[PDB]
Order: C-alpha cells, then sequence, then structure tokens
C-alpha cells in the first residue's frame, strides 16, 4: 500500500502558492490543524444545536480530506474556483479517490473508501467551516508577522467568516471565544 | 481560551534536537502523523485481536499527546528517560496538564481534560506505539535522504520495534504492509 508513504508525502504540498509567507505551511500542518478545529466547533455545535455528531466519523474525515492533494498538487481556491476550472477539478478530485487504496485489509479498504466516498453532509460542512477557520488564523499569523501581503487575504476571509458566522451559531460562538484575539501576543501558558 | 493559540504555537516546537536533519520537523507534523498511524494500528488491532476500540477517544488522545510541549518543548529520548530525569519529567507533564484549561465551555473543558488526564490504558498504548513508529518513519525518510547520522537511530528503533513485533501481533502486521518498503523511491500513485 502507499497509504503510509502518502501520510508523510503531504509534507512535500505546499500551501499558499503565489503568496509570499514568512512560515511556508504544507499540508500536513493544515490538515492537523484542521482535525483540532473541528474538533472544537463539533463540540460547540452539539451543545447548541442539541444533537451528538459521529466523532470518529468526524475525524478521520478532517484527517484525510486534502489527501488527494499528493496527486493534484494544492490548487489555490481563485484557481480552484474559477467557473473554467470548478466543475473540471471535482471530477479529477473524483477520479484520484478511485485510485489510491491498494493491497490494504478490507477494514482498512471499507474504512478508507467510506471515508473518501463520504456523504455525510454535515461532517463534510463542519470540515469546510474547519477549513475556512484555518486559513483565517493563517492570515492572521502572517499578518501578526508583518505581512502586509497577507492583509487582504486576511480581510477576504474575515469578510466571509462573518457572513458565516450570522447562518451558523457554533461558528459565532468559536469566533467569540477563539478568533477575537489571535494570535497571543502574550503566550502566558508557557510560563 | 490559549487552547487555539496552543495548537498553531506548536508548529514551534521542533522536534530531533542535537541531531543534523535534511527537513526539521515539528510537533505538529509528527502529531498529524502519529494521529493517522494510531487509526490504522487501530483498524488492524480490531480486526485481529476481535474487539472495538472507541475511536473517537483514540483520535483525540493523538491529536492531542504531546499538547504539553507547547510549555515543557520537546525534550528528545535519550535526555527525558534518564534516570535522573525520569520521574521529574513525568512530574513537570502532570502539572502542565492541570494548567491549560482555562476560560473554555463545559463541554470543551470535560472532553479536553477527560483526554489530557486519560487512563484508558489500551489507547494510551496505541498511541505509543504509533510514536515508536512515527520515529521509525522519520529515521528511515532521513536515512533515504542520505543522512548518514540518521543510521544509527535508525537501528537503534528498528531494534526495538522488532522486539516490540514479537508481543504485539498488530505491529507485526502493520510491518507487513507498510514498513517493509518505506518511504517509496517510486511514488506511483502520483501518475
Ligand atoms: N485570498 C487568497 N489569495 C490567495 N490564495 C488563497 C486566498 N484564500 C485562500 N487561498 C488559498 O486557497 C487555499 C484554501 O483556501 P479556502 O479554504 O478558503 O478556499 P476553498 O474552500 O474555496 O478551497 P478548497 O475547497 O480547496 O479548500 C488557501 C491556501 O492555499
Ligand atoms: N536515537 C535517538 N537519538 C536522538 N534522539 C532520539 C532518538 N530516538 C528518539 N529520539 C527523539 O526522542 C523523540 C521521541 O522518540 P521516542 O518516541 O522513540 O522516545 P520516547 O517514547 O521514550 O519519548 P516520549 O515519551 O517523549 O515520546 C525523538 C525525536 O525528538
Ligand atoms: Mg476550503
Ligand atoms: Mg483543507
Ligand atoms: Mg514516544
Ligand atoms: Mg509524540
Amino acid at each position: 500500500s502507499s497509504l503510509l508513504d502518502i501520510i508523510y508525502q503531504l509534507r512535500q504540498v505546499p500551501r499558499w502558492d503565489g503568496s509570499f509567507q514568512f512560515e511556508k505551511e504544507d499540508v500536513s500542518q493544515h490538515s492537523f490543524s484542521v482535525i483540532a478545529i473541528s474538533h472544537i466547533l463539533c463540540e460547540l455545535k452539539e451543545t447548541l444545536e442539541g444533537k451528538k455528531i459521529n466523532k470518529e466519523k468526524l475525524l478521520l474525515y478532517a484527517l484525510y480530506h486534502d489527501v488527494t492533494e499528493v496527486v493534484s498538487t494544492h490548487i489555490i481556491s481563485p484557481v480552484k474556483k474559477n467557473s473554467i476550472l470548478k466543475d473540471p477539478f471535482n471530477a479529477f478530485r473524483e477520479q484520484i479517490k478511485n485510485s489510491l487504496f491498494d493491497n490494504l485489509p478490507i477494514t482498512l479498504s471499507d474504512t478508507l473508501s467510506t471515508i473518501l466516498n463520504n456523504n455525510d453532509l454535515e461532517i463534510q460542512e463542519i470540515v469546510e467551516h474547519a477549513d475556512h477557520v484555518d486559513a483565517y488564523c493563517k492570515s492572521c499569523i502572517e499578518v501578526h508577522r508583518g505581512n502586509k501581503d497577507f492583509i487582504s487575504i486576511q480581510r477576504s476571509l474575515g469578510d466571509k467568516l462573518d457572513n458565516l458566522t450570522k447562518e451558523y451559531p457554533y461558528l459565532k460562538e468559536f469566533q467569540n471565544l477563539f478568533l477575537k484575539d489571535f494570535p497571543l501576543e502574550n503566550k502566558n501558558y508557557r510560563y
């Protein structure tokens, strides 16, 4: 199986092509953050909307949500969501899923097929939101480092996030708990 | 809460201090790999030992398993496991857990307390094994890059892993599926 190789190969997939970064980010760092944010959003959504989400399925979907970028590389959103490339890329992404599981055990084959051909719409929603939050957090850190080139990126991501908070209350709560003072200038927890 | 800041601050905690690396590794990259390896080991253990593990608790424990290193930094194993520092570091690690959850919601407070003061011995075993596997994988990649300084590291980690495979059959199966050809020189899955 290529599965373990792929997990480490995600470190070789850079994000934010075409933008200057004080700290270069790869897909593995991004996916770690998306898993943790997905967990936090899920806890808030459960308490606010009176439900229980299957956290196993959620975390595993977050874990592998960008795994197809080992083949496609990471295409930034202004290119991926262009009306010319929008549907073609989604078709490309779908061909990648149908080609990765090889020489695996059946429980591994099935679990990975379940994850990669997921049809749980709410888990897909939570991870999509966690993905936007993480992008916003990255832009916050770069601006904090002094990167003027991310100011406009922070503004459009922030504008989109503000719109989402009006329609998804668990996102507004996340914003209130974490995103109004981020990153922390004084990391008092170290001492 | 410092929780979201801490998740991104783990990128500033380097591993393998005192060894030359062709690719510098941080705790967030390492934890992403440990989560995925924990999942794979858990699937194999379930099939081989006839059980079902709580994957929510497992994945969340893997996710935060080194979170206290935002305070302690990453102390390499030959120093941490020295008979002088062994018990003191464990006591230090325990003081760190009792100081991190602040201004959180109760469901977040409790979930994080559950995770950080875990007493599920088998989940702790799986993640400890995934942690050794990941260290072995890193040494394999460095040696593959041509790093002669990791040859001796690869050998002691490999020797320890071989011993573990004699006592934990799910580890031997993982070794047979993934660790006998790692990393892949020819990444055919990209094409
Ligand atoms: N303003 C921007 N300028 C340049 N690149 C951007 C910008 N915003 C995002 N990116 C890059 O695209 C990556 C992901 O961003 P995001 O998640 O917000 O966009 P999508 O959800 O539409 O794309 P996705 O489905 O692939 O996640 C991000 C870093 O490379
Ligand atoms: N031979 C080595 N030489 C130098 N550093 C090493 C070596 N082996 C491991 N390290 C570094 O220690 C980190 C973790 O290694 P490992 O997980 O195998 O050791 P422990 O399980 O005993 O330590 P832990 O409880 O903190 O995980 C690793 C990279 O920094
Ligand atoms: Mg996105
Ligand atoms: Mg993503
Ligand atoms: Mg270890
Ligand atoms: Mg670890």
